RNA sequence: AGCUUUGCGCAGUGGCAGUAUCGUAGCCAAUGAGGUCUAUCCGAGGCGCGAUUUGCUAAUUGAAAACUUCCCAAUA
């Protein structure tokens, strides 16, 4: 062979830079493969989950 | 006029809730249900059947857990 050692890393991540969970990945790709996201009601939840998140981490 | 009682309902605090809270259309019941104490005495329901409204919020699962057209590229 050539000679190497690729370092083949792969890891999930979002469009806000956070690593995701293999849970969170998976529904992610369900719901890009589906063609449909979730709803308004779901989407607010999880902003309002990440809001309360990020305050909490901030301190 | 001030004050107070019983009963009742509204409102409120606190408390209880499966030996608790009710329906009972079934039956019996002050013309006496049920009594081991106090029995020439007490005085209320008892026994079977069948139950334990509404709103909000959160979380989990799932691709989607339900409110009214969405997506892609570029400039402003």
């Amino acid at each position: 062979k050539d000679g190497y050692k690729p370092d083949v890393k792969i890891e999930y991540v979002d469009e806000t830079g956070r690593k995701l969970t293999p849970k969170e990945a998976f529904r992610q790709l369900s719901h890009r493969f589906h063609g449909k996201g979730s709803g308004k009601m779901k989407t607010e939840r999880r902003m309002k989950k990440l809001d309360e998140e990020a305050l909490l981490k901030k301190m």
